Order: structure tokens, then sequence, then C-alpha cells
């Protein structure tokens, strides 16, 4: 290739009779997504997943979105960013992806507050720098990482997901140049905000914004400021406050990923190092009260998998990390 290595993704196209159980878990005004079963033809296996479709397929913006964001998806194959695992070709396009069954980790923190310790808070840390740094050797910048597009495999395993405002950086290419349509201020870079510039050193002020979310637990950042003053608040050089666990040492790197100018921001490669360094004493980066005896689910819990499978599937359930394809 003379720019850009070819991308030799492949785009599996599922039929709806393979699909099985299916139950909402969420909708909106574009549409709706569902948990289910994928059952593929004679395989003897049943994968649960998660389908995302939109309401109508009567906004071409909206279904050269969804596409795209398929596109993106099947892109990708690293353990701690969500793959497609194909879409179906209904009336609506549907997006078909692995389920993640504990949800989004915004949600998981704010609901299980008082049983999260500093081990796993670290850990998840760690988990999203690798994730990101996968996408940036990928060349791809996120542009909307933030805890609600994190989701929980397990207590123990998370994963970025949400690629609808994804985009690939040009073999050459250093910088994405975006022009209108809806934007997460309040986890955007200063420069994306003045300038619509987003690079992956962009992406790392938005870490930055979702390890202070994790913190405290969920807590809304810049909570009652309206988004017009965002930009007039970063440029006076106000930012998010030390949460209340946090050592200088962790607040020092959420602060490093908000400086002004981006190149002095840390790598993905580097917050991997530093995390993993405070994942090995996690009690002396993170001050939570009662950390000692804190415990979450695990596979090895006997209703881990009872609580999502229905006991008539659990026989050949396996989960779409193990089901390979050549
Ligand atoms: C975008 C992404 N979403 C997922 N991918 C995988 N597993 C998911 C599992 C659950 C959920 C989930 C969805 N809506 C709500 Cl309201 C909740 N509730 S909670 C627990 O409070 O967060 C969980 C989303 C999932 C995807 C990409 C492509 C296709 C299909 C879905
Ligand atoms: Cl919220």
């Amino acid at each position: 290739a003379m720019g850009e290595a070819p991308n030799q993704a492949l785009l599996r196209i599922l039929k709806e009779t393979e699909f099985k159980k299916i139950k909402v878990l969420g909708s909106g005004a574009f549409g709706t997504v569902y948990k289910g079963l994928w059952i593929p033809e004679g395989e003897k296996v049943k994968i649960p997943v998660a389908i995302k479709e939109l309401r109508e397929a009567t906004s071409p913006k909206a279904n050269k979105e969804i596409l795209d964001e398929a596109y993106v998806m099947a892109s990708v194959d690293n353990p701690h960013v969500c793959r497609l695992l194909g879409i179906c070709l209904t009336s609506t396009v549907q997006l078909i992806t692995q389920l993640m069954p504990f949800g989004c980790l915004l949600d998981y923190v704010r609901e299980h507050k008082d049983n999260i310790g500093s081990q796993y808070l670290l850990n998840w840390c760690v988990q999203i720098a690798k994730g990101m740094n996968y996408l940036e050797d990928r060349r791809l910048v996120h542009r909307d990482l933030a805890a609600r597009n994190v989701l929980v495999k397990t207590p123990q395993h998370v994963k970025i997901t949400d690629f609808g405002l994804a985009k690939l950086l040009g073999a050459e290419e250093k910088e994405y140049h975006a022009e209108g349509g809806k934007v997460p201020i309040k986890w955007m870079a200063l420069e994306s905000i003045l300038h619509r510039i987003y690079t992956h050193q962009s992406d790392v002020w938005s870490y930055g914004v979702t390890v202070w979310e994790l913190m405290t637990f969920g807590s809304k950042p810049y909570d009652g400021i309206p988004a017009s003053e965002i930009s007039s608040i970063l440029e006076k050089g106000e930012r998010l406050p030390q949460p209340p666990i946090c050592t200088i040492d962790v607040y020092m790197i959420m602060v490093k990923c908000w400086m002004i100018d981006a190149d002095s921001r840390p790598k993905f490669r580097e917050l991997i190092i530093e995390f993993s360094k405070m994942a090995r004493d996690p009690q002396r980066y993170l001050v939570i009260q009662g950390d000692e005896r804190m415990h979450l689910p695990s596979p090895t819990d006997s209703n881990f998998y009872r609580a999502l499978m229905d006991e008539e599937d659990m026989d050949d359930v396996v989960d779409a990390d193990e089901y390979l394809i050549p």
C-alpha cells in the first residue's frame, strides 16, 4: 500500500434466526440495545451477545454512522477493547457484540461504591490504558472515552467500547479535524473544544477525566456547570479537584493528562507502567475506608454464570473471547 496497510478484518453477516432470547437493556431516540444469545448454525455453542439497532432506517446520516461504528469495531482485536461479532441485515442494521453482563463501569462504580477497593480501581486504570494504547497502535482516536463507554465483562476485566465517534489517522497524519456534531465537552481536551483538533493526546485528556470519574465513584465532572462555560474555566487554568481517596501520586497523573501542551501529557504506554507500579501496592496510592476487607464477584463463584444464564442454556454457553475463527 502507498498509504496505511490494508484492513483485512472480516465482517461477518449474521442471520436473524441465529439469535434467541432477545431482551431490552436500554433505549433512546436513535435506537435500542438488547441482550440475547447467538447460536451459529450447527456449532453447538451459545454466545451471550449485545445487539444494537437504530429505531428506523430513515436517516442517511444515522445509517452511515452505525456502519462506520461497525467498521471500527470489526477492525479491533485486543482483550481491553470490545470487538464486533458481526452485523445482521434486517430492516434495521443491527450490530452484534459480546455481552458485557455487568454493564458500564460508571454505573458499576456508583452501584457498588461501598465494596470497591483500591486494587480494583488501579487495575481498571491499567486495563483502560492498555486498551487505549492498542487503539493508538492501530492509529485510532476514540474521541468519546468516558466511564460510560467502558464496559465490565467481570469485575476483574473491563473493555473500551462505543466507537461511534472514532476516527482513523492516515499513515503520516497527526491530527483529526472535525466540524459540527454533538460533542461531550466535559471529557474533551481544550484544543478539541477550541479548534476541533483530535489526537491520541486528546484521548489522554479524556482518560484523565475517566480516571477522575472512577476515583470519585462516578461523580459528574464539573457538576452544575453549563457546557458553554467549560472552555473558559479550562483557559483560566481550572481543573477537576483532587478526589478524597487520591494520593498526590495519583492526582498528579490526572493533572498531567490535562496540561495545555498535548505532547507534554503522558503517553498511554507510560500510564500502563505507572498505574501498574501503583497496582502492586494499591493502599500506598489510594486511601479507602475499609479497603482491606473488600471483595467483588469472580467467575469462580457458584451463581456467577447462573445469575446471567438460564440453566437450560448453560451446557453449551461459550464466552465470545473463547469463540475464535481463523
Ligand atoms: C455500545 C455497546 N454496548 C454493550 N456492548 C456489550 N455488552 C453490553 C452489555 C450491557 C449494555 C448495557 C446497555 N444499556 C444499558 Cl442501559 C445498560 N445498563 S448498565 C448495567 O446500568 O450499564 C447496559 C451494553 C452493552 C454495543 C456495541 C455494539 C452492539 C451492541 C452493544
Ligand atoms: Cl451521569
